[PDB]
């Protein structure tokens, strides 16, 4: 029987081993998936010796750079984002990088949550890994603008010049960030912690910007509750994306793609109950 796993640190209280086998019932899959915790400095050795036997794996963070630099090969989108959330074995043994990541978030955002891309002003806060993940497809649904900002805005100048070529990106400092968007989508870690950007109440505008938190917790994060306040048209965190990716993950190993709205209502009933 095929193994898969989510390797991760700590990696107890994840959800992706119902996600998976939720997926794998959905749409008659052999499978086990189950989680395998790596050492925070030894995940290269954890994934050489789970691949001997298993056939793919999700990577969380932190191991997401990682498993870039481990993979024999990467799929496009992988090597744009310099970052592997999906690992697969190849039947020639050698191991593949994929990353979903993206997908999941354009998925959710376009499909799940109805929210229109194309022809919008889209502002994305951070620059990290998390950022690098989404522009491609973001850019894919050719919006009129997409901003990168970020805390030291080099970082964002970095970024906008890798997808220059992909579309409207450009970096901005927060200070001339001041006309409302059509969706602000987050994606500072540290934003969790309560280290919000400096940016203006004017970029919402009340009953018609869309603002997207990447980050999730069972309980609407900071931003989250900066955007509700200041009345946005629709507040999201990154639940749904979670489930988007796992999905598009579960699709890149097994050719089939499930569906993932009873996997996200039982996600949210187990969320209720809390």
């Amino acid at each position: 029987m095929d193994q898969y796993v989510v390797f991760g640190n700590p990696i107890g209280h994840s959800k992706s081993p119902l996600i998976h086998r939720l997926f794998a019932e959905q749409t008659g899959q052999d499978l086990e998936y189950a989680t395998l915790l790596a050492p925070l400095d030894e995940f290269s050795d954890c994934a050489r010796g789970f691949f001997k036997q298993g056939s793919g794996g999700n990577v969380t963070v932190p191991f997401k750079e990682e498993a870039f630099r481990l993979c024999d090969s990467l799929t496009p989108r992988a090597r744009r984002a310099g970052a592997v959330n999906t690992l697969s074995k190849l039947a020639d043994g050698t191991l593949q990088g994929d990353n979903t990541d993206g997908a999941g978030l354009v998925r959710d955002l376009t499909v799940n949550a109805g929210v229109e891309l194309a022809g919008k002003r889209i502002l994305i806060l951070g620059a990290g890994g998390a950022v690098r993940g989404v522009l491609e497809p973001i850019l894919a649904h050719k919006p009129q603008s997409l901003v990168i900002a970020n805390r030291t805005v080099e970082k964002a100048e970095q970024l906008a010049r890798e997808f220059d070529e992909l579309g409207p990106v450009v970096a901005s400092g927060f200070a001339w960030l001041q006309e409302p968007v059509d969706v602000i989508i987050n994606a500072t870690s540290a934003s969790l912690a309560g280290e919000l950007p400096p940016i203006a109440d004017s970029l919402v505008e009340a009953g018609r910007t869309v603002c997207y938190d990447m980050m999730y917790g069972k309980e609407p994060t900071p931003f989250c509750q900066w955007a509700t306040k200041l009345g946005a048209a629709k507040v999201l965190d990154g639940l749904g994306m979670l489930a988007e990716q796992a999905a598009e993950a579960f699709f890149i190993w097994r050719g089939v793609r499930p569906d993932t709205a009873p996997v996200l209502a039982e996600l949210r009933r187990q969320l209720a109950r809390g």
